[PDB]
């Protein structure tokens, strides 16, 4: 399935995705795709920030589904 | 999520936070169980002493993950 990722810039990237995916795996897309490694990436749906080990389907995210991509540096 | 908190006696504590959640809203979770008040209280990850304003996500702190609890007085 097709899902989107809005970037705060306003920018919209897609990404081919199943349900089974973890959220991990939807980084890595991000990251081989557009160069940002998955320590500086937040992914948002609907309001709540998504964890790393849990699945798309977990979060009832279906296709054509927009998540928000929000970067942010790692903790020091 | 569920986080784990260890103390200098080897007790572990438990906590339901948010990727979101910052490390001052994780200490207020811990006064809320213990009734120790934050000032009083640092939270430490992979040796990192960790940042009051940052969230858990930018520490890679994630499902099961275990935090460190210190009790310091403050300076103050």
């Amino acid at each position: 399935m097709q899902i989107f990722v809005k970037t705060l810039t306003g920018k919209t990237i897609t990404l081919e995705v199943e349900p089974s995916d973890t959220i991990e795996n939807v980084k890595a897309k991000i990251q081989d795709k557009e160069g940002i490694p998955p320590d500086q990436q937040r992914l948002i749906f609907a309001g709540k920030q998504l964890e790393d080990g849990r699945t798309l389907s977990d979060y009832n995210i279906q296709k054509e589904s927009t998540l928000h991509l929000v970067l942010r540096l790692r903790g020091g």
